């Protein structure tokens, strides 16, 4: 019998009404709320209190910002992966949320876990793949796939009948996800790809026309593929991301307006802000061009899409991911050095780089190489004498 | 016996002195100069007269700008290829130069062809692969690999001794290549990747600090993957490239400061200007995200590197390339529509797109998909109970 | 209101009882049976008559052996694809069955189509993906996913109560699929991979221990990647497949005992017979090794898996497949020549090959090629002085 | 100055006359001979004595069979790599020979190393890539690229004039390479792919017609992707290879007659015997089909070609190979179990397998998966109404 349920709790109206909903559809069930700090810059104590006031017996707040950076964002930087060559993969946070949920579930000996992902997007897949990979014995409850609530107004009606406070402010005009790595904006007038990005979307990035008229120099030190210092100051991953997000955001850097293919459904138009991510991706690419051999670089670049698809689809916890990580970690052993960049009006402008492991340093040799490199073409053309290309 | 030689002639000092050198090292050999207009914006009449003055019996001048755009740049645009995810592949001009050299060689009954590529770069490979692929029976002469001339100073001594005009004008600070698609800058202080780009490199692209304070809207119409109209005006490929190069260059767009792996040698640091190419690449990528299925998009993106490497290495005239083109052409059948872009201070900002072939338009279905998509992960975790990722 | 239903009809118990089931669950609905000849070597007039006896208003028998060979098997031979490097892809018949069902559906102006695939295998995916690709407006009815019949014995009870002949013949020990390309055997004791293949599985391939003691020479002529003659006799595709299946089957060739990953579900063990396929695949691989450049061969081999997965998953009718076919077709332009093979006790033994397009025909060149090919390795080893591999 | 040279010494006439040749072209140079036992089953004492009699100051004989099996063949087995899907990569011995040569050279204070690979094949590249990767400071001498000896008779003339014994028996009709993993046969009448393999080629494999009339069962136990026991008996890698080569060779297993693309040159026809390799590859492929997830299997199979090309080209000692190895080692963690095989008349017949990590063990779920899996095709077909595939 289901006596205890752990709920991944966002503090929004949806997951708040899920608490009484769970307690009514699973008679006499206790609900434990799990709240993750990933950098959404919300009042987590207020969210904790709302969980308790909504009927949760316990409400955990776990600060996972450093673990997000070191265990997820740093492997992502090392991979250089961009989904469909465009999307910065901020939904990499979903496996971590699932992992904290399962960890507390097992510590609290709950009979089931629940999440608030809707029945329409990829997020439900990302959560439930991760839960099954970490704890295949745990029952999963997805109230959006079971209940009769279909609109916000219907959720409001339910909240009133079940003692749940309805916030005064409306949900944003756009559906948003926010962590230390990115901010996403979807829905509303954004669903029409024929329409330009409205001027009220951006939250952490200055519009390019409102950026300083003087460039800003940043110097990034990397060790084994990840940044360890900014402007000569060693900083924790979170402090470095925070500082670079502010600096690059002030200079308007990193906004992506893209259409991407979902796994679940068709296509989605979104706006994605990630100033620090764009700067780190640029610096990392620069250093790899100096420190990797041609064959290593080419093989690694050919695996980036595989890595991006895996992360995008929520397959973080899989042996396939572990094997890619092992490959990537070897390629990163010498990606160590210094990159200077100028930030200016939405541009990340290279301003020099160096590495102790830089690989950058006869005429008769060339002729021999040419003759053998082109021998196949010569034989083919002799065989197909007079043929066209 | 070598009675006739066709030379790919640029009008520079090197290929100018090759004319008397060829005539002296092959007694009673006649030298035919071949001059291609690829958009280098030089005085072609002067180059022709200089070839004849230097001792060429004939000097062909061929305007190949439309052939370059329609037979090389348009397939490149359709491919979406960027070498090592950075380089716009302006050396795609080398197979076309070789193609015209061979076409004229064969109508002139020449015994050998010559080119002025140095013994150190990739260009000798690109030229000679193409010549062997198109005319394996033609002997190739590369005087940079043969003669006793070692320095530019030595080439000047030789030129004076043979009546070749050498005006006092200092050595260019950078080695440059220029066609309708791009400008490359290499050598000199650019060789050191720790050194920022000097402020005298750029020739067709405004530094971002001097770009207009008002954005410029461009509207591009594509048909089957290639642009056919700009701002509602149907334009030839050459006119469209010229117009877009001017507009995007004024707004500072398209400069790449990169380190790449050579085929012959190690790494090279270069600055590349390609304003129209950057805009076309952006618009093409946007339209592909709207018009291709996920499976077609992912497969095509996985072949971009193969195509880029093939173009970079000079393997244009190969059955491998023909097979890639046939693949790409199918994927481009519906890449038709309109992309609006804002050009502003080095940025290409999406401003809306639409296509008659846009692919952008249940809760129980999702649950079934989730369960089968995650089934392997569930089984794997049950088998490896207690294991980590 | 559903007035007409087209059903893909095999004559087996399942699709036989689907006729009365459909007629009872869609009142006043007429059922049109569609029977395809793919080489299953059954009495199709008997199947036709049985559909009519069970209440079908029309029963089509479509002879698609020729088109199966030239439109499906010939592209497959040209691709060289084997699913997971093992499986000969006999389920390539499913899109063709769906295609014929849809053509008749459209002609007869039916309101829905039906197929008899179970709710457990990949086949339901292959059928329904194809129907959606060809006729997105047609409703699909899958009785296995709807009716109250759970077991074969329940199906038998249902048949007797609806006038359908079920004579006493025992349950087949294996589930089988048979067409001109292959025979599959699955289920029963084959489900356990720790159990060797029982001695009563094979139907068209002799056990190796009873094969002739004298080898048999076969000579295959290929044109543009497909076989056109056998032992100097030009034969239609179906005649050549029939003859080669007989000859190679007599000599015990082509049995695969394999475990494969499904798309829907986990893993499946099956026995697959395909004697002619194995011989054609061998001859095709030999001719490619003679006629393709290294770069073309390597790229095509890299795409075999993509092609195999696409065919395996039922994605035949897709732009992705069209683009792959255009690639493959270029690579096959010169795969033309003669291959002699000795068939002997399960072995396909090369006995010589030749082609008018065969590509098979200095010390100073080698030194130059070696030095440039190994230059990156030398530089890397100097930078990482003393490091290990 | 070059006072001391280490020579990779095979005992043949070529490397024997290289000893006086080296001493004459490098005045007063000492020559150290290095002889590797890789399983070529020759009289190594006679070879050592011939080296000393030919003028070597020292002749090292090193038994490297276990090092070859554990550090080269076992990684190859784990990779599953077959060059161009055909060639078993017995030239994997070349990096090991180069490794021993360099190891001894650095203990003997030699200034240069020499090898006897000819100026025509891939072997020179394999040797010299490895030497540069392991010891870029060592000068390399390849007498076949420098001396004036062009024929066997010219080598005999030189040997007579320089005190080198000429063997009574001729060189074999075929050029051969032999180690514990394989035997290769090339040259002679084998250069003609239209000609069947002659009946005097095979050395360790029975002709299929001369194999036992009763099958032989073998049972292989694998741990982490490599075999550890045969027929229930734990065996060292060398003993297991020796025993399996004998058993499978007696049953005629493992002969490949192929045409492959060289790196250096065009195409080469060879005969390759590797009985144990074929059996190990089969068993390994079987266990991977049981123990890996679909996504891991497909990704690993996509990297086999990259691995095969790397090995074939002699790039063993590279960071690219190290990164692949790290990938592979993760995938092999659970490739542990038992494979029973029947050996019979050239066939390797599966006879059951099991693993403690085997991954082999609803109707509403399937319908949801089908609808979402095929949604893209449905949307595409609605957009392109009336279009063909």
């Amino acid at each position: 019998v289901i006596k205890k349920i752990a709920l991944a709790y966002s503090g929004g109206l949806d997951t708040s009404i899920m608490i009484p909903w769970l307690k009514e559809h699973y008679e006499h069930a206790e609900v434990i709320a799990v709240i993750c700090d990933l950098g959404q810059q919300e009042d987590l104590d207020a969210i904790k209190n709302k969980a308790l006031k909504s009927g949760a017996s316990k409400a955990y707040v776990v600060d996972v910002k450093n673990e997000f950076a070191t265990q997820y964002l740093w492997p992502l930087v090392k991979s250089g992966a961009l989904y469909e060559d465009q999307y910065i993969l901020g939904t990499i946070s979903r496996p971590l949320i699932a992992q904290k949920l399962v960890e507390i579930a097992l510590t609290e000996q709950v009979n089931a876990v629940a999440h608030g992902a809707t029945g329409k997007g990829n997020d439900q897949v990302r959560f439930e793949y991760s839960i099954k990979a970490l704890a295949p014995q745990l029952e999963i409850i997805a109230p959006w796939r079971t209940w009769d609530i279909k609109s916000r107004q219907e959720a409001i009606v339910y909240a009133k009948a079940h003692g749940i406070e309805v916030p005064v402010t409306p949900k944003a005009p756009y559906s948003r996800d926010h962590n230390i790595w990115y901010i996403s904006h979807e829905g509303g007038v954004l669903e029409d790809p024929s329409q330009e990005m409205p001027n009220d979307v951006l939250l952490m990035t200055a519009p390019v026309s409102q950026t300083p008229d003087e460039e800003e120099v940043v110097v990034l030190d990397f060790k084994k593929g990840v940044p360890v210092a900014l402007n000569g100051q060693e900083l924790s991953p979170v402090d470095l991301l925070n500082s670079l997000n502010q600096k690059a955001g002030q200079h308007g850097i990193g906004v992506a307006d893209i259409v991407e293919n979902r796994l679940v459904g068709m296509k989605i138009r979104g706006i994605y802000e990630a100033p620090a991510a764009a700067v780190l991706y640029k610096a990392h690419k620069l250093l790899e061009s100096l420190c990797l051999t041609r064959s290593t670089l080419h093989l690694k670049q050919s695996l980036q899409q595989t890595y991006a698809n895996l992360v995008y689809e929520g397959r973080w916890f899989s042996q396939t991911k572990q094997a890619l990580d092992a490959f990537i970690d070897v390629t990163q052993q010498h990606v160590t050095g210094c990159v200077k960049l100028k930030l200016f009006k939405g541009n990340i402008i290279p301003a020099g780089m160096h590495s102790p492991y830089s690989l950058h340093h006869n005429q008769k040799d060339a002729e021999g190489f040419i003759n053998l490199f082109s021998l196949s073409a010569k034989i083919y053309s002799q065989v197909h004498q007079g043929g066209n290309y």
